[PDB]
């Protein structure tokens, strides 16, 4: 079909980033591929943060196509521990040879100094992924409008996550058994704005500490760590600690600690103590966060590295003739 692949660099932390062309001529731009987001954010010249200069900045004065926007401005987002500010304008994109014209997208002008996130990684913007009640400034998003400019590609994505040998892809329009085995089980996607499923139940080695009532997975690139709400964190810290792993036993704590499995109807996603384990310098400690989400806090974030590694994941969004589903498959 017109499916095509999209090469995706892992930086450090747990964002992906993949090559982005913004204006013309065109200026290269390395984002982060966010399923947890809508909008377009650019580092653009204006922004002087040390955190901005030492990235790639692009230009607006030098594209022909760039319109700055007269209506929409002071766009502001919350970056993690950090935030980024700016205004709003309009260019055309490429991305993987896939053109998108007149795209509404944020301009970074600030980057907070709070440590300071943008310190720790090299931030040059973010593709939004997630659905279009999400959209913050202009009236289509990334995705959405390049469906649209080119309408026979199917209305998908999919990520490979390869860290160990730089193989990693975004693959658009698609999907292909040479990024997984098995089949591949769809799970529906309950409300349009994050990538959000049932889970039905969630095991820590033999304990069930979910679900007795509707309770959520979001699938959700932007993030590092998975997550779960307060209780079951409170849960997961009594069962799991960090612990030494020096050369001579880390490969003994690997085989003891308890498989995490999340239930969905027929899915197991199992998750191995080498998954949720961060081994840095002789100690494991276990890669969960405690993050509570509004409504809710009932949602359960499964996100990049320890996950995606493992399952190569299908997001299907709804059509006029097909509901948005997310798809799993063991990768590989
Ligand atoms: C871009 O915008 C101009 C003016 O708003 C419009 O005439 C043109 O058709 C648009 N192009 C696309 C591909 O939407």
């Amino acid at each position: 079909e017109n499916i095509f692949l999209v090469p995706l660099k892992h930086l450090r932390d747990s964002q992906f980033v993949g090559e982005l062309l913004v204006g013309t001529p065109p200026q290269t731009v390395y984002p982060i591929f966010d399923t947890g987001s809508t909008n377009v954010w650019v580092v653009t010249t204006a922004c002087e943060e040390e955190s901005c200069k030492k990235v790639r900045r692009y230009d607006p004065n030098k594209s022909k196509t760039f319109r700055r926007s007269f209506i929409e401005k002071n766009l502001h987002i919350v970056f993690g521990s950090g935030s980024i500010s700016g205004s709003v304008g309009t260019d055309t994109f490429m991305l993987g040879k896939h053109l998108v014209r007149n795209q509404t997208f944020g301009l970074v002008e600030s980057e907070s100094n709070n440590d300071n996130i943008f310190d720790y990684i090299s931030f040059e913007g973010i593709v939004g992924l997630g659905f279009p009640g999400m959209l913050s400034a202009g009236n289509i998003p990334f995705f959405d409008n390049l469906l649209k400019q080119n309408p026979n590609v199917d209305p998908q994505f999919s990520f490979y996550i390869s860290p160990y040998d730089g193989k990693s892809t975004l693959i658009i329009g698609g999907i292909s058994k040479s990024f997984y085995e098995g089949d591949i089980y769809m799970l529906p996607v309950l409300k349009e704005s994050y990538w959000e499923v049932k889970l039905d139940e969630l095991y820590i080695g033999k304990e069930r500490i979910c679900c007795d009532e509707e309770s959520y997975v979001i699938f959700d690139t932007g993030t590092s760590y998975n997550t779960m709400p307060s209780s079951q964190m409170k849960t997961f810290l009594n069962l799991i600690h960090s612990t030494a792993c020096t050369e001579q036993n880390y490969k003994d704590i690997l085989k003891s600690y308890p498989i995490i499995k999340y239930v969905f109807g027929e899915l197991i996603i199992e998750l191995h103590p080498e998954e949720y384990m961060i081994l840095n310098d002789d100690v494991c400690m276990p890669a969960y966060m405690q993050i509570d989400v509004p409504s809710r806090n009932h949602a359960y974030l499964l996100g990049s590295l320890s996950f995606m590694r493992n399952f190569f994941t299908v997001f299907v969004r709804g059509t006029e003739s097909r509901p948005s589903m997310v798809g799993v498959a063991r990768a590989k």
